[PDB]
């Protein structure tokens, strides 16, 4: 109830999101489809395929039901594995993989990123998009300098100090009024990402923040911003929204 802004701004950004970048007839993979809440923006979508994977078998349940009631015209697949740190071979190419607020858990170890970028480029068709949204490393750090690490709807704690740069934290807690709790996330290395998939034939195409993307996107689309009870976002609840970045790549 009190989040309510929040989340529909960022519905809304995976809703804009999707349409950007997806066509009739498409297979889509979701990677960490949480309780399928993007099956609905799918359906909007007109996609022809979506394939569901999350490694919490708990929200594979609920996207299980929501698919099995919903007025859809297009397959669903789901599975429940690690699609970040484990082998994953689905034996078939998408034409779009997405990945919602979770990609940045597959930074956790360095083979771990390793195996997940790896995935993604396996399961991409050629010309493929895979669209993500994770949290701004660099907002982050820029708060912390700040000393604003959080408000009445978050907070970010960071590491100690002991000869420990603030380029040497690789992780943090965050905290979400309604949502996750003390729960560890890990950096995103951008550079690091943008180099890994660029081997793997993936070339970045698109990093916007959230705000930005919400701004220009609700100015190109007053139905999809009418057509629910979005509108305007107060300074606390922009700063939870200002964290995440939107970022795309396609395979080339």
């Amino acid at each position: 109830s009190k989040t309510i802004n929040i989340r529909n701004a960022n519905n809304f950004i995976k809703a804009c999101l999707i349409r950007l970048y997806t066509k009739r007839g498409d297979s889509v993979l979701d990677l960490g489809c949480g309780k399928g809440g993007d099956l609905l923006k799918y359906e909007r979508a007109g996609i022809g395929e979506y394939y569901g994977v999350d490694i919490a078998e708990v929200s594979i349940n609920d996207a299980r039901v929501r698919a099995r009631n919903m007025k859809r015209r297009f397959k669903v697949f789901f599975r429940a594995q690690d699609s970040y740190g484990r082998h994953m071979d689905l034996g078939k190419e998408f034409d779009v993989i997405s990945s919602q607020f979770s990609f940045h858990y597959a930074f956790s170890t360095s083979e771990s990123l390793d195996i997940a970028q790896r995935n993604i480029a396996r399961h991409l068709r050629p010309g493929g998009y895979f669209i993500m949204t994770v949290p701004s490393r660099d907002v982050i750090l820029e708060r912390y300098k700040q000393g604003r690490m959080s408000n009445d709807f978050y907070k970010i704690e960071l590491e100690k100090m002991e000869d420990v740069p603030m380029e040497s934290v690789r992780e943090y807690r965050f905290t979400l009024l309604d949502s996750v709790n003390n729960c560890i996330e890990y950096f995103v290395d951008f550079t690091r990402m943008v180099d890994g998939f660029k081997r793997l034939g993936l070339s970045l195409v698109e990093r916007k923040g959230f705000i930005d993307f919400y701004e220009d996107e609700g100015r190109r689309n007053p139905e999809l911003s009418k057509k629910m009870g979005l509108g305007c976002l107060t300074r606390e609840e922009s700063e939870v929204v200002g964290i995440y970045e939107v970022v795309v790549f396609r395979k080339l």
